[PDB]
């Protein structure tokens, strides 16, 4: 269903979230931090699947795909959980995103 395939460039780095194998939004890290955030404020960090953590330094292509791995696994758990998937935080987040890939 959710999946982050390929990724980007200029500076920071994007993800591409595909929707059933078809391109969907671009995002950058700190937005789904964002979204994290205003997901463990309203439901509580217990509930909430775990998060990549922040860098303090550039990254690393091997980081870069990693934390592409993580940020990947995460969205299909929230987008899993009953009470996450079905939320309105999350939901319009996806909504405007995807109003936002041009
Ligand atoms: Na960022």
């Amino acid at each position: 269903h959710f999946s982050i395939p390929e990724t980007e460039s200029r500076a920071y780095v994007a993800y591409n979230i595909h929707v059933n194998g078809v391109l969907h939004c671009r995002v950058r890290y700190s937005q789904l931090l964002g979204l994290h955030e205003q997901l463990r404020k309203e439901y509580g960090a217990n509930v909430l699947p775990a998060f990549p953590p922040k860098k303090l330094f550039s990254l690393t292509p091997a980081e870069v795909e990693q934390r592409r791995e993580q940020l990947e696994k995460y969205m299909q758990a929230v987008r899993q959980d009953p009470l996450l998937g079905s939320s309105e935080t999350f939901n319009s987040f996806l909504r405007r995103a995807q109003q936002e890939a041009h």
